[PDB]
């Protein structure tokens, strides 16, 4: 069969759904500046192997609708998690539980779909972003510029028509290509009027996985949208740390396998690598198997390396 498509109404969205194949469900969910279109690779493989992949485009992206662009607040991480549980009621009424696949945004909508209502997951497979211990002392937006300046993206995207208006003149395809096939481990940098200046490229030969049709699928879809649903979520950052304060100290209980590129930029946050493999991600997340950090790969793995991501998930999913 091939992919199908279908809106459901979910949370006071009409969201876009992306099905196939029969059998368990698996709920992929994308993060930045991914679409549903980005699980491709793992729907098909899994699809083949007896399972029902489901990827929806989340609030503010691709053809998910109802969302107001102008009100960054509604992006908060309770709206996105209510969104997938009330997609899950929709989609996968008969299973109390599904597994969870999931990317960058994505991966934190997940954390906390686990930490919210671990009763709707089986296991879980998280690519890029680790779990992060919610700081007392402030918001992840104000230490990342505590880190890396005024021009870090997270703090260059907070105030609505910025980021925007910096990426109007250059058009989406050559915003989500640079993105798409950055590879250095530092940050992505947004100084005021230097467009994609301050972002390097990388070798040609090392961004081939990226095809011009499946660029140009972004592209057209990023146009037609704009950035603003996506770019929301980072202006939420701030609410959201708020809003979490009743889950400090809690665990993760869900199965979870955690796979990460070795030139990821978050994985080169200060302070993560120590986190990620000296026992404090184990002790917030304990039923975490061994972190699976793929070599010579950077941020956007299920496109990079989509036969080793796709076999991991399976072999981590057929464990249950």
């Amino acid at each position: 069969k091939k992919i199908e498509h279908k809106m459901v109404a979910v949370n006071g969205l009409n969201m876009h759904l992306a099905e196939l194949g029969e059998g368990p469900t698996i709920l992929f969910i994308h993060g930045f500046p991914e679409l549903w279109y980005s699980w491709r690779h793992q729907m098909v493989y899994l699809a083949e192997r007896g399972y029902r992949a489901v990827a929806p485009d989340l609030r503010g992206y691709g053809d998910t609708t109802g969302a107001p662009l102008n009100d960054p607040s509604k992006f908060s991480i309770l709206h996105l998690v209510g969104d997938v549980v009330a997609l899950l009621e929709a989609i996968a009424p008969n299973e109390e539980k599904v597994f969870v696949v999931a990317h960058d945004w994505g991966a934190l909508i997940a954390w906390h779909l686990c930490l919210f209502r671990p009763d709707k997951v089986k296991a879980l497979v998280n690519l890029s972003v680790h779990f992060s211990k919610r700081n007392p002392k402030m918001n992840v937006v104000e230490g990342l510029k505590a880190i890396y300046g005024e021009d870090h993206y997270i703090s260059r995207f907070q105030v609505p028509g910025e980021i925007e208006a910096e990426f109007a003149p250059i058009g989406a395809k050559s915003v989500l290509k640079k993105i798409l096939t950055y590879r250095d481990p530092a940050p992505f940098y947004f100084p005021k009027g230097k467009g994609l200046e301050a972002i390097p490229d990388a070798p040609v030969a090392l961004s081939s996985w990226l095809s011009e049709e499946e660029l140009d699928y972004y592209a057209n879809k990023f146009e037609q949208t704009g950035f603003t649903g996506a770019v929301n979520y980072y202006r939420a950052l701030p609410i959201n740390w708020e809003l979490t304060a009743p889950w400090t100290g809690a665990q993760v209980k869900v199965p979870t396998k955690f796979i990460v590129g070795e030139f990821d930029l978050v994985y080169h946050i200060p302070g993560a690598k120590e986190y990620i493999h000296n026992g404090g991600f184990k002790k917030d997340v304990p039923l975490l198997e061994e972190v699976v950090v793929l070599e010579g790969a950077a941020n956007f793995v299920s496109q990079e390396r989509p036969h080793e991501i796709s076999k991991h998930i399976y072999d981590f999913i057929q464990k249950f």
